DNA sequence: ATTATGACGCT
DNA sequence: AGCGTCATA
């Protein structure tokens, strides 16, 4: 009772971007802007693969990972905007700079864990306890909160969508305790407040809208933020978890979309979130290890304690190509030009970032496929990094992996590369 | 013939 | 170190 820790000690934020790549297009280009479109790469094989869909689109049935000329034959009025080719390759310097613009504002109101080139965590603890004081225990208003979702509400004893989230706010509202600066319930909806707050900078200095979730860590924070996309916040509280829990998929909590959590279900018999806190810690330890076992038996009642990780940068800068089907590599030539084409994109990668941010890679990885290997990577080979000179590096990476190549003869390749990745890791300041 | 990334876990 | 897993546009 009085000593359950309840995970409840943190206010944590993930914003997330709304189909952040078409949202980077659509500003740059007017004329795409409230319209069914997707963003592609390549042009040649099947019109190009999709990488990013405008909510207008997905009500067509167009989604990420098909050819645009299948998303086509569902939405013959899609429009497109192609990623740019620079070197021979996709080059995604575009959607890296409007990335820094979004993170560069979020770290105004807090630190943040870049997640991905298009989301941040935040952790909003301090700029609570901060807000609360500055409150002086008046309430919070719903029209500080005009694009937020409570999850769960509104319940118990109107048919429009708006007006369905400000029932639902309500109800929370008007059981709030804002008298008491320690309870979580309020914590979470000062979070909120500061959310709406972050989003709205973002929107107005950049033009992209997002979404977010706010909860008591990170796994929730996700999980909310996509409750109610586009455009929109939602906030999950501890208490919402039985029943959000209750019909969730496994697959739907990070970490477990992949094997694990395929284990999860097949080994125990279950479903649903919800329906882990049946097991004893020690029973999900003797299944999926001490280290996921803990996590599990914790995080099915909503208790998570992975930090946010004060990191706003990269910790790595890579640059990588797949020559599929009859495009694989197969001469010495071939493959020497590759490795130069990757090594300046990324000589001009590193240069940018030792000039912005004060450092400098150490490590040089090179990385593989081989024509026949399912797997994404076939070897992958460390060697020095010690200057910022494409020559050097395509000739360093062509020394690791020269090895590799079966064929008898020097000039040909065999069997033939379907995929380069060159990659400068190990930073160190400077 | 989705591709181009990027973080972190395991041994 | 090299490999595997999981993730996101
Ligand atoms: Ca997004
Ligand atoms: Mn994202
Ligand atoms: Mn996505």
């Amino acid at each position: 009772g009085p000593h359950m820790a309840t995970g409840q000690d943190r206010v944590v934020a993930l914003v997330d971007m709304d189909c952040f790549f078409v949202q980077v297009e659509q500003r740059q280009n007017p004329h795409l802007r409230n319209k069914p479109c997707a963003v592609v790469q390549y042009k040649s094989w099947k019109g190009g693969g999709i990488i990013a869909v405008s909510y207008e689109a997905r009500a067509f049935g167009v989604t990420r990972s098909m050819w645009a000329d299948d998303a086509k034959k569902l939405c013959p009025d899609l429009l497109l905007a192609q990623v740019r080719e620079s070197r021979g390759k996709a080059n995604l310097t575009k959607y890296r700079e409007a990335s820094v613009e979004v993170m560069e504002i979020m770290s105004r109101f807090a630190v943040i864990e870049r997640a991905s080139i298009d989301e941040a965590y935040v952790d909003l603890t301090s700029a609570v306890q901060e807000r609360l004081q500055k409150l002086q225990g008046q309430p919070i208003s719903a029209d500080l909160l005009p694009s937020t979702y409570i999850e769960g509400l509104p319940q118990g004893p109107t048919v429009q969508k708006e007006g369905m989230r400000k029932q639902g706010l309500f109800q929370w509202l008007d059981s709030l305790q804002i008298d008491n600066l320690t309870s979580p319930d309020l914590q979470l909806t000062v979070g909120a407040v500061i959310v709406e707050e972050m989003r709205a900078a973002i929107e107005r200095e950049t033009g992209f809208q997002c979404s977010a979730g706010i909860s008591h860590n990170k796994v929730l924070a996700k999980l909310a933020c996509g409750l109610n996309k586009p455009n929109r916040q939602t906030l999950v509280s501890h208490g919402s978890v039985p029943q959000l829990f209750s019909q969730m998929p496994i697959r739907k909590i990070r970490s477990l979309g992949g094997k694990l959590g395929a284990s999860v279900i097949e080994i125990l018999g279950i479903e649903y979130m919800g329906e882990l806190t049946q097991f004893t810690e020690s029973q999900l330890q003797s299944h999926f290890g001490e280290k996921n076992g803990s996590w599990l038996y914790a995080m099915c009642r909503g208790i998570e304690h992975d930090p946010v990780k004060p990191r706003q940068l990269p910790k790595t800068i890579g640059c990588s190509k797949n020559f599929p089907g009859k495009t694989a590599l197969a001469t010495r030539e071939q493959v020497q030009w590759w490795l130069l084409q990757l090594a300046q994109e990324l000589e001009e990668r590193l240069t940018k970032d030792r000039n912005d941010n004060d450092r400098v890679a150490t490590q040089l990885v090179v990385s593989i496929r081989v024509q026949g290997d399912k797997r994404l990577s076939s070897l992958r080979r460390c060697c020095a990094l010690t200057r910022y000179d494409a020559h050097k590096m395509s000739h360093d990476a062509f020394t690791v992996i020269k090895n590799c190549n079966t064929s008898g003869i020097q000039t040909e390749w065999s069997p033939p590369l379907t995929m380069l990745f060159l990659c400068a890791t190990k930073f160190s300041a400077s």
